[PDB]
């Protein structure tokens, strides 16, 4: 859907910038510093999920750019375990979330929060 | 969710880029020029129900900026009309991809680019 390489590096810039606010706006809910609605943390994470799926088909075959590394499409299989991976924790994130179950939130966001970080570490450039 | 204004302005042009990419890809689509999958559009045109829900909560209270005028917060009332109307024809659009029908899907597009249009004549910075 990408006219130049550089939409796709917009586009999932953008993608990213919209997954750091979903998930990031539910730590204080997790710490206990502001209150937990099992409802409002269920639509959260029902936007999380799908924004989640959107980044990686903006990582297409000549979409190199920005601060994406280009290890992401020399080992191809690679990264796709990471994306695939990092997925199966927003769906387990999805489970916590529409059981109303805030201990399991809160489990499921940090490993969530470590499959960010563990992409990042090996496929962001800093 | 915005620690400061300018993360509520970075979010929402986040939103539109998203948005813009997800209308815009169905273009040729519509204008016969790319092939009609009905499951593919529908999928698609449920990832832009999601995000076309998202900009109107990131011009909370506080966070003017960006090319976002003013009339926005004085006009509350008129802007929200706004919003709820692109709402309605995304429903519209929604209701025709579901259907596999693509005279109502081309019929719905225009519909949903003319409000977005018309939003922006009246509340978008040139
Ligand atoms: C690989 C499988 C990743 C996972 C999982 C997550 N992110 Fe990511 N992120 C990735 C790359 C390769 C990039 C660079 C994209 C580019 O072309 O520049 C990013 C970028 C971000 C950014 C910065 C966006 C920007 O302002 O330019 C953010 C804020 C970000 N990523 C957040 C984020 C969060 C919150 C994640 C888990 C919920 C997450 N990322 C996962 C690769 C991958
Ligand atoms: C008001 C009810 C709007 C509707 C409906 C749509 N848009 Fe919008 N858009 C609006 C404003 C007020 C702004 C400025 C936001 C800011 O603070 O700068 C925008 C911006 C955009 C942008 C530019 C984003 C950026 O790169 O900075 C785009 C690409 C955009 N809008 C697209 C878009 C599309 C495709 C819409 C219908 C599907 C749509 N907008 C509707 C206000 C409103």
């Amino acid at each position: 859907q990408f006219a130049k390489p550089e939409d796709a590096v917009k586009y999932r810039q953008s993608a990213a910038t919209l997954m750091a606010s979903h998930f990031g706006r539910m730590t204080p809910v997790v710490k206990g510093q502001a209150p937990y609605d099992a409802a409002q943390i269920k639509a959260n994470v029902e936007v999380l999920k799908t924004l989640s799926a959107l980044p990686w088909a903006a990582f297409g075959p000549g979409t190199e750019g920005g601060d994406a590394r280009p290890e992401i499409w020399s080992d191809a299989a690679s990264f796709k375990q990471k994306q695939q991976a990092f997925q199966d924790n927003i769906v387990k994130l999805s489970a916590a979330a529409d059981a109303g179950d805030l201990d399991k939130l809160r489990a499921a966001f940090g490993d969530v929060g470590a499959s960010c970080k563990a992409c990042h570490d090996a496929y962001r450039k800093k």
